């Protein structure tokens, strides 16, 4: 309609390696996140399919503490070999009422610190939606925030994903 708003929810510098982010963000995270994050995620199932494959669709679901309860992924392209997954948000009450359409990738880049860990974020708005950086400031707080949670997980079980 009005046009796409393209932007980096999350841009993460880390020593950790990206072949186990890209497991434990991408691949595995119906099964990490709930564990080691459940301040910011209450449970993730699958509604369509059983294991992280093009074409399965997970249900993210919040904590009462959030404003928000649930959104639905559809997994549309991986490439593992890159550490590129590629979704569409397809059902969920997260959506501001600017946005018709959402399509993300999580990216993860070998460095040589570590990785570098990128999220980004395609908004479709609609018929003249105004949008504000304090519109994706608590998505960019709230990603750091796991991400970092995930990062100390990862670097007090260094096997884990090896
Ligand atoms: C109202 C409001 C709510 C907060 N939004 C979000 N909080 C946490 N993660 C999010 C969010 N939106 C998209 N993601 C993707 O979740 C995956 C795991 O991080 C990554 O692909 C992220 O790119 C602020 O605008």
């Amino acid at each position: 309609s009005m046009g796409v708003f393209t932007c980096t929810l999350a841009d993460i510098t880390s020593p950790v390696a990206p072949a186990r982010l890209f497991q434990a963000f991408t691949i595995d995270n119906h099964n990490l996140m709930p564990k080691v994050v459940p301040q910011f995620v209450k449970s993730i199932d699958f509604v369509q399919g059983d294991s992280t494959a093009v074409g399965c669709v997970k249900q993210i679901n919040f904590p009462a503490d959030a404003p928000f309860t649930y959104v639905k992924n559809r997994v549309d392209e991986i490439d593992a070999s890159k550490y590129y997954l590629k979704y569409t948000c397809i059902e969920g009450d997260a959506f501001p009422d600017t946005v018709e359409y959402a399509v993300y990738e999580d990216t993860f880049e070998q460095t040589e610190t570590g990785s570098r860990c990128k999220m980004v974020a395609h908004y479709h708005l609609k018929g003249d939606s105004v949008m504000k950086e304090e519109d994706v400031a608590p998505a960019k707080e709230g990603i750091q925030k796991m991400f970092k949670a995930v990062e100390e997980h990862l670097i007090a079980n260094p096997q884990l994903y090896a």
